[PDB]
């Protein structure tokens, strides 16, 4: 039905909105299964005006394959590849088996009372630059074409109609749109409020021959193709389409497609710093200020009626350096504050590019602000709670959630004056009350000053959800917020004790195996592994068993077992797990196999092995300092576990060895060149009784 008569109207709720960044780099090959939004959102708790939060769906640029959700068709593409180490490649999802982190993100900002924004970029699984391979998913774009032109239903779709067709990767884009796109959409609902598509002119217009500056339908058929896609989970969904920056002469947006609902708002300047050189300062503070002048609005100022809900909306970065991270902001305290406030009080929205510590999941990641832009946002929230909506209470947020209803169980949650609600003069809140139908087991009572409770207990037989209005009252009157009360729903497979005991799934649990000197990765998730049928907060501890076995909390519903299990762990491992509420508790047994490292033979003695009889290494040059690194699991391996020594037994003057660690020795020396070609070495490893030699050979080139 295009033009769509609600473009635009659907992202009402964008007009005065906040909202921040959070995107972990280098998602591939299992790394963000068990990757939690938790630590950021207990960081920001203090920040009640913020609205949302941009997460991916996919990562940028040639990361565009790259999925943070499970999907069986991008997991396929997969084909169980693994690498020299035995880790995942051509893994671009968390595997359907381990993890959703997304709905996981999703659930988490709901519950933190934010809405949320989407990325994906527009080249999805296409390659951004087909001449050069992705040395961590090498030909994920290759199979996904692959998997495009020979599938019943995925030919069905691309012959369905004529306009699939055309220039360059085309039909491949209407693929993703209807197979992937649109089954992502259905699954997370109305948990997705907006999606931002990257990219889009670069794929959808140079490549494949859409035109964005039309108005003709036909023009715009993989724009239409990703909206309805979106629209097909959730029919207010938001859409915006990165089409480039506008004019810094007129419009600083590119013209609204007939499916954007707003404005990508990407800034003026390429990568690196918005507002250096200086030009850039004016140009994008100007795209602030346009926001303001227009009531953000973004395209009242044209000759079509139909954009003129477009909502007007920017993408910012915080830092000097990139979107998501960066150790400078770019911008001092003062101007956040204004450029911010300049945008949106009474203007558009603001995704504000937000940076993490360390957001590369390879490299120890830290997925919370830097302090510098917590510092920030706290500065302008504290200015938005004060003038954003002056008189009447502000509520805070998008949303309050509230507790689910427990049949037969107590029921408590307080309302707290300065996070949940405030007085923007900051007299008070003088009351809070309600109206609509509420439970008659509900009451509402202030039980300190600025904080009021709702309690009660609904009987056994309770079985209704709610809808009411909450009313907060200062000097000046009332403001109302909408809120529910749902029924609790369980999940299959646990059986309630009736007497408020936490269970685990089974006894015992069988997890996937490990293998010695490699980090083991396994999870326990409420709901899944465990259970508590009062929605009490739960504690997991080992109480028995090997040492190697870490467990760490990754969030309230989310635990982690990591560790590198030895050779001397090899073999079937058991532990105890205690789940505990605070007052009952209950253990099951874990047990993980731990296999051998691959490559080596066991003599079955005892004794040490090597890789090889020869171990070729890498050639020196003559003059020129050499290193070389022998590592137990790779080079050496004691099928016990035991404590190795490497002793030098012949060869060269020149090559030594000395341990470096419990782990590695190193190989070092300098060779002259006399020393040219082929030497030869003898090296013994012992444990405690057994020994074997392996040769080492290394070819010294001469530096000529
Ligand atoms: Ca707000
Ligand atoms: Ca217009
Ligand atoms: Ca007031
Ligand atoms: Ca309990
Ligand atoms: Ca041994
Ligand atoms: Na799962």
């Amino acid at each position: 039905q295009v033009p769509d008569p609600n473009q635009g109207l659907r992202a009402e709720w964008m007009r005065g909105a906040l909202g921040m960044l959070w995107l972990p780099e280098r998602t591939f090959n299992g790394n963000i299964e068990g990757i939690r939004i938790d630590d950021f959102l207990t960081q920001i708790k203090d920040i009640r005006t913020v609205d949302y939060v941009q997460l991916p769906l996919t990562s940028p640029n040639i990361f565009s394959p790259t999925h943070v959700a499970p999907h069986p068709i991008i997991e396929s593409l997969w084909q169980g590849d693994t690498d020299a180490n035995g880790d995942p490649i051509n893994l671009v999802a968390p595997r359907e088996s381990v993890d959703d982190p997304l709905l996981s993100w999703l659930k988490a900002l709901r519950a933190a009372g934010l809405r949320t924004e989407i990325y994906v970029n527009s080249y999805n699984l296409l390659a951004r630059i087909p001449e050069d391979t992705q040395a961590d998913y090498p030909d994920v774009s290759a199979r996904w074409m692959e998997w495009c032109d020979t599938n019943t239903e995925a030919q069905a779709f691309i012959n369905s109609q004529t306009y699939h067709e055309g220039n360059g990767r085309r039909k491949y884009m209407f693929c993703y749109a209807e197979f992937i796109l649109k089954e992502y959409a259905q699954r997370y609902g109305d948990l997705i409020d907006a999606w931002c598509f990257d990219s889009a002119d670069n794929v959808m217009e140079d490549e494949c021959g859409d035109d964005p500056a039309s108005e003709d339908v036909n023009d715009q058929r993989i724009y239409q193709a990703f909206a309805d896609a979106c629209h097909a989970g959730n029919p207010n969904a938001a859409i915006a389409f990165n089409n480039s920056v506008g004019d810094r002469e007129g419009n600083p947006f590119t013209s609204a497609t007939l499916f954007d609902d707003y404005t990508f708002g990407h800034p003026f300047g390429g990568a690196g710093n918005m507002v250096v050189p200086e030009a850039l300062y004016t140009y994008n503070h100007d795209l602030v200020v346009f926001m303001q002048t227009n009531n953000g609005y973004a395209f009242r100022d044209d000759t079509r009626t139909w954009n003129d809900n477009v909502v007007a909306h920017f993408f910012p970065k915080q830092s000097t350096t990139s979107w998501n991270a960066g150790n400078t902001p770019c911008l001092t305290d003062e101007q956040f504050v204004e450029w911010t406030s300049t945008g949106i009080v009474n203007g558009g929205g603001i995704t504000w590019g937000t940076p993490l510590v360390r957001t590369n999941l390879e490299n120890a990641p830290v997925l919370t602000l830097q302090p510098y832009a917590l510092n920030q946002f706290e500065l302008t929230d504290t200015y938005l709670k004060e003038f954003q909506s002056p008189g009447k209470p502000n509520w805070s947020r998008q949303y309050t959630i509230l507790p689910a209803i427990y049949p037969g169980q107590p029921y408590s949650h307080n309302l707290v004056e300065g996070v949940d609600f405030w007085d923007p003069e900051g007299v008070g809140i003088t009351g809070l009350t309600a109206s609509g139908t509420l439970p008659a087991w509900l009451t509402i009572s202030q039980t300190a000053t600025g904080t009021w409770t709702l309690s009660g207990t609904p009987p056994v037989s309770e079985a209704s959800n709610y809808t009411f209005e909450l009313m907060a009252q200062d000097s000046d009157g009332v403001t109302n917020r909408e809120v529910k009360l749902e029924v609790i729903s369980h999940p299959a497979g646990f059986t309630n004790p009736g007497d408020g005991t936490p269970v685990w799934f089974s006894n015992p649990m069988v997890l996937a195996k490990a293998t010695a000197l490699k980090d083991y990765g396994s999870l326990l998730k409420l709901g899944v592994d465990f259970y508590d049928f009062e929605g009490d907060v739960l504690t997991i501890t080992k109480t028995s068993g090997p040492d190697w076995l870490v467990l760490t909390q990754n969030s309230d519903d989310t635990w982690r077992l990591s560790g590198m299990p030895t050779a001397a762990d090899a073999g079937e491992n058991s532990f105890t797990f205690n789940v505990s509420d605070g007052i009952l508790s209950s253990d099951t047994e874990i047990k993980i196999t731990v296999d051998h490292v691959a490559g080596f033979t066991n003599l079955g003695n005892g004794a040490p092995v090597w890789s090889s009889p020869i171990l070729n290494l890498t050639d020196g040059k003559g003059s020129f300092a050499y290193n070389y690194t022998l590592q137990l699991g790779t080079d050496y391996y004691d099928f016990e576990g035991d404590a190795l020594t490497i002793t030098k037994t012949s060869g060269p003057d020149w090559l030594t060895i000395q341990q470096t660690d419990a782990n590695s020795w190193k190989l070092s020396g300098t060779p002259i060149n006399s020393d040219a070609g082929e030497n030869s070495f003898t090296f013994n490893l012992s444990d405690d009784t057994n020994s074997t030699t392996a040769e080492i050979l290394i070819n010294v080139i001469a530096t000529i």
